[PDB]
């Protein structure tokens, strides 16, 4: 079916399971125990095992975090290194 | 106090500007003639110039375009590329 997707299944028992995989990046999407229908995505990095809620907006589209910003400024400076594009590579640059 | 925000010109005067600019990434930010109260920017690109809607979401901040997914699936491939934390650097890797 998945070889990830290990459906409903206790916080502890993943953070338990994945301390033992040998890598960064083990994860797992299960049930969450707290809030139902909302899925939690455990990831073992270094002596940890962190989580990360699986949010999902009115859309109904799915996603780990989004970067938005509070300034037009702030906008603009973070769009000079990443593209203002979705399809293209488009770096802002000072007019001039 | 800004170089890059040019109040309010015209869509077209700023096509005119900017295409005048001999660098991709050239841009202006100015108050949307067709949207009276939001900014738009726009940013000159090969031999044309492209227009973006500065996006506000329900929180208020800026933004013009995110990374969401219609699957699971989708989030996670893509994660195995793209840290899953917006402040350590995690890719997703299969479980052994
Ligand atoms: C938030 As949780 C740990 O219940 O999935």
């Amino acid at each position: 079916p998945h070889p990830w997707f290990f459906g409903k299944i206790p916080r502890a028992k993943a953070e338990e399971m994945l301390s033992k995989q040998r890598h960064d990046g083990a994860f797992l999407i299960r049930e969450s125990e707290s809030a139902p229908g909302d899925f939690s995505l455990s990831v073992k990095f270094g002596n940890d095992v962190q989580h990360f809620k699986v949010l999902r907006d009115g859309a109904g589209k799915y996603f780990l975090w989004v970067v938005k910003f509070n300034s037009l400024n702030e906008l603009v400076d973070y769009h000079r290194s990443t593209s203002v594009s979705r399809n293209q590579q488009i770096f802002l640059r000072d007019i001039e």
